[PDB]
């Protein structure tokens, strides 16, 4: 099918033209942070030297306390410019294209090879409380909705990015998948990206296990093609 890259969706009337000709998704209202509807110490890593940072090597890397209990250092981490950990909130997203899948809508892939463990996207979106939730719920499915944006991130807290999001919501269910959830604390507040389970080819469609609770016997069926497909979305 037709791809597309992160960057056309920075041009809102050129993207809404692609969309009438059916080369990129719908327009959605892009957003860089998460929004609310319900207004709501550092580390103890060693300052790198100039010389191990010219050396290649990890500033706040897999033994730093704040990365340990996956939280996000500021602007007063010790290694200070150097830190490999403030990933959310320096946007060092993977690279990754938006394209048409045959039966899911659409999907994203893979530009590059990535590692495992490597950062992909933040899930950005609406904040809801749970009534908001239900009453968004209701709405959708009143509007016939075919896709759905939910996302659990903690208790009363629901991100939503079908009207505002990033393209993280592109990412598609697999009961077999190269990509997995992470919530990070950044500033004392909780937020949700894709970060990669295993080594993703240039090219292949990045998926995770969407978990949900799922409520009715009734939902939607997977297509996600795999050998051990549980046949529907949800947990
Ligand atoms: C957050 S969206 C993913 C983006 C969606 N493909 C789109 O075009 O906007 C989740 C929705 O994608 C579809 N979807 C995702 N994974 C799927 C799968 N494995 N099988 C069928 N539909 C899928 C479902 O309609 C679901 O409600
Ligand atoms: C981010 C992401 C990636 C991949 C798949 C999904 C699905 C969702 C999603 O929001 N699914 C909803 C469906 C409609 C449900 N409706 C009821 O349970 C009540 C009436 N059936 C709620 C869950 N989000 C996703
Ligand atoms: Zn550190
Ligand atoms: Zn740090
Ligand atoms: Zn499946």
């Amino acid at each position: 099918g037709p791809s597309c890259v992160m960057d056309d969706f920075r041009d809102p009337q050129r993207w809404k033209e692609c969309a009438k000709q059916g080369k990129m998704p719908c327009y959605f209202d892009l957003i860089e942070e998460n929004v609310y509807l319900t207004e709501r110490m550092q580390c103890e890593c060693t300052p790198l030297s100039k010389d191990e940072r010219a050396q290649g090597e990890i500033a706040c890397g897999e033994d730093c306390l704040n990365r340990l209990l996956m939280i996000e250092c500021s602007s007063r981490c010790p290694n200070g410019d150097y830190c490999s950990n403030r990933r959310f909130q320096r946007k060092q997203h993977a690279d990754v294209e938006v394209i048409l899948t045959e039966k899911k809508g659409w999907g994203l892939r893979a530009a590059k090879d990535l590692p495992s463990n490597t950062f992909v996207l933040e899930y950005c979106g609406e904040v809801l409380d749970h009534k908001e939730f239900k009453a968004r719920v209701k709405e959708y499915a009143r509007n016939k909705n075919i896709h759905y944006y939910f996302m659990a991130l903690k208790n009363d807290e629901i991100i939503d990015a079908t009207q505002k999001g990033n393209c993280s919501r592109f990412m598609n269910h697999s009961c077999e998948p190269n990509c997995e959830t992470q919530k990070w604390t950044v500033n004392g507040q909780l937020r949700v990206g894709f970060f990669t389970t295993k080594l993703v080819p240039s090219g292949s469609e990045l998926t995770f296990d969407y978990q949900f609770q799922r409520y009715g016997k009734e939902a939607q069926k997977c297509f996600c093609g795999s050998a051990n497909c549980r046949g529907y979305l949800g947990g």
